[PDB]
């Protein structure tokens, strides 16, 4: 287990840390979705744009990949890295209804056959260190729990946690995040580097979101 890639994590969870009711993200809070797009797509520097030359990677488990709304499959302008034991790049792409788009997507889809550590082991390579700028863990459940595990947490840089104020009481899937300053079972101290003021979703999806940022030790 030699050196890996530093990534960050992106999640939207209620107070109970719940994230998903099976196979559809429970909330489609607009600004929330908007942040997610801008956070995982956007490169660093003035007027800099994501091309296959340079772009960010997003790593997700298969199940998350199944929960992607077909339109969001795959997340454009990002290298989509999917962790599956069973499925192949072929199988993944099968989950792309429109066959045409499906043929286009193979550019920016990768099927790792392994866990996070594996994916991070691959993105440390000389291709992936130059064509890919930042690496985001973007769910789902087991993949988050892994990210917080050694040796993955050892290169975890931030956590960009959104906070849906009216917690959904229908969440089957959860992100186990020990408070934000608790000597973890593991031995991690999450630190709220910063956190936005509460705002409320303009939409008739009138919830209330926060952009929290947490960081290890
Ligand atoms: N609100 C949010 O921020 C987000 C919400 N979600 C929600 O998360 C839920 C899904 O959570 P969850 O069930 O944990 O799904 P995961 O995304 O954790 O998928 C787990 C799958 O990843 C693969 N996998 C995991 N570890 C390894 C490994 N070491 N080696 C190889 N393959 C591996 C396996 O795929 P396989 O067995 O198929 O090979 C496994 O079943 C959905 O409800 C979704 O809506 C998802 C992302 C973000
Ligand atoms: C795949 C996927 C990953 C996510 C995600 C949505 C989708 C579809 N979210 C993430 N973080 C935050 N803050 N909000 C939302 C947009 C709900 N991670």
């Amino acid at each position: 287990r030699p050196p890996l890639r530093p990534f960050s994590v992106v999640v939207a969870s209620d107070e109970k840390g719940g994230i998903g009711d099976g196979g559809t993200i429970p909330w489609e809070i607009p600004e929330d979705m908007q942040y997610f797009r801008r956070v995982t797509t956007n490169l660093r520097g003035k007027n800099v744009k994501p091309s296959p030359s340079k772009r960010n990677a997003v790593v997700m488990g298969r199940k998350t990949w199944d929960s992607l709304p077909p339109k969001f499959r795959p997340l454009s302008n990002r290298l989509n890295v999917v962790l599956s034991r069973s499925a192949t790049k072929e199988q993944l792409l099968a989950g792309i209804p429109d066959p045409i788009k499906r043929a286009e997507a193979a550019n920016d889809v990768v099927a790792v056959n392994g866990g996070l550590e594996d994916a991070l082991r691959m993105l440390v390579s000389k291709e992936h260190t130059s064509s890919i700028e930042t690496v985001f863990c973007i769910g789902g459940g087991t993949i988050y729990k892994q990210a917080l595990c050694a040796p993955c947490v050892n290169v975890l840089q931030a956590i960009h946690r959104t906070v849906v104020r009216p917690a959904s009481n229908s969440c089957s899937v959860f992100f186990d995040i020990p408070a934000a300053g608790t000597k973890t079972p593991e031995g991690l101290e999450l630190v709220r580097e910063s956190i936005t003021d509460e705002r409320v979703s303009t939409g008739a999806g009138g919830k209330k979101y926060q952009f929290e940022k947490l960081v290890p030790r």
